[PDB]
């Protein structure tokens, strides 16, 4: 009854962890590209 | 919301200085212009 259960849980586990990395990896490419156009605009 | 505001000061300042700076030569000019017109008819 427990492993199942286990296996359940670090799959879910793998999945919120892949889900982070892409949060993470996006939300700084598009803060870096806010900077960079913003900065832009200041130019302009 | 603070970045836009500043960036129409930026524009309006600017603009502003152009106006200043127009306005002091022409009036200089002027200026000279009526001297020499009037030492002209004080001549004739």
């Amino acid at each position: 009854v427990g492993i199942e259960a286990a296996i359940v849980l670090i799959a879910f586990v793998i999945v919120a962890a892949a889900l982070a990395f892409v949060a993470l990896n996006m939300g700084l490419f598009t803060t870096q590209k806010s900077k960079e156009v913003m900065q832009r605009g200041l130019e302009e």
